[PDB]
């Protein structure tokens, strides 16, 4: 069988508060986890992940065909040509077992500058009819900021990690232009299960998705208690044990970018399993024009011989691969 990961539960509490050294304390933790398989759970972090998780299911539950179309990404839906990131993915019984609704930062409303410059990757979120899912639009929006306060936290443990001061990624990652987005995926129980939507890897292991690096600076997960996940380490891929009251946290590629691969973001994928679960991911992205200078922490003089990189440039790039 396959190896358990190294994914330790880093208790992230000190990143909200005052304490400095214990900061450092958690600082080292995101280091060693970042430097090893790049995976760690941040626990004591304050959010009510089965809340989320039973709106989320009220949700996926009670949405219909019409819905889905009425919100459906133009991949879906050639009348929504704006959609490209937020909406409704939908499934495609035999076919595609996965669906998911994406939403984006709830400040891009129809009078915000990008959204007004029809800057790409922004767009305005679309929502399901209030009647048919009653406090759904609100929760979501409050989910968003509640997981923006996280993610803000655990930048501020990983400018530490790095010899930086605790704003360095954080100081570009604002209510007011933050590219962030929250995906609500379903996986489904299908019996039978489509043969079609199971990829097979090249060492046997059935998958619902292949492997891939994530476009992000950061990834911060919620999941069911399913295991799914693996990590490719140089021992192969290694299980990803499930833990539904933690946020797994792993690095995205602009973070490797900036890092000179020294915090790698790590090449991970998804085993098929016939479950009824729930994936969560909010994907920390930076605003439009954030460009961090790239550096090496291997190096005395920390100098590196990338080319600095804009977020949005990354993140148009990295969307359409
Ligand atoms: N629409 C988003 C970007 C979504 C990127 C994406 O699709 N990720 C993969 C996916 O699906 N999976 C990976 S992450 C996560 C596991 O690696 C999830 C899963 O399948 O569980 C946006 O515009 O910002
Ligand atoms: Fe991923």
């Amino acid at each position: 069988s396959v190896s358990k990961a190294n994914v330790p539960k880093i208790d992230v509490s000190p990143l909200f508060g005052d304490d400095q050294a214990a900061k450092m304390r958690v600082a080292q933790q995101i280091d060693a986890a970042s430097r090893d398989t790049g995976f760690f759970y941040a626990v004591n972090h304050g959010i009510n992940v089965q809340r989320l998780s039973q709106k989320t299911k009220e949700f996926h539950m009670s949405i219909t065909p019409e819905e889905k179309w009425d919100l459906a990404i133009r991949a879906y839906n050639k009348e929504h040509q704006d959609q490209v990131r937020a909406g409704y993915y939908l499934s495609i019984p035999g076919k595609k077992a996965v669906e998911s609704f994406c939403y984006l930062n709830p400040n891009f409303t129809p009078d915000h500058p990008r959204i007004q410059a029809k800057t790409p990757t922004h767009e305005v979120n679309v929502w399901p009819d209030e009647t048919k899912h009653p406090g759904f639009q609100d929760f979501a929006e409050q989910y968003y900021w509640d997981v923006f306060g996280l993610s803000s936290a655990l930048l501020k443990g990983y400018a530490l990690a790095l010899g930086k001061e605790e704003n360095f990624f954080a100081r570009h990652f604002k209510p007011d232009d933050t590219l962030a987005s929250v995906v609500l995926i379903r996986y489904p129980y299908l019996d039978p299960y489509p043969e079609a939507a199971i990829k097979t890897a090249a060492d046997g292991t059935k998958l619902s998705f292949e492997w891939h690096e994530d476009v992000s600076l950061i990834t911060v997960l919620y999941q069911s208690n399913v295991q799914n996940l693996q990590v490719e380490t140089a021992a192969g891929y290694q299980d990803i044990e499930a833990d539904d009251t933690g946020y797994l946290i792993n690095c995205g590629s602009y973070m490797a970018h900036l890092t000179n691969n020294y915090y790698k973001a790590p090449i991970h994928r998804v085993k098929w399993v016939n479950a009824e679960r729930q994936s969560l991911p909010f994907f920390v992205n930076l605003g439009y024009d954030s460009v961090i200078d790239p550096f090496d922490p291997r190096e005395p003089n920390g100098k590196s011989d990338r080319e600095p990189l804009s977020y949005g440039d990354y993140l148009q790039n990295g969307l359409v691969s």
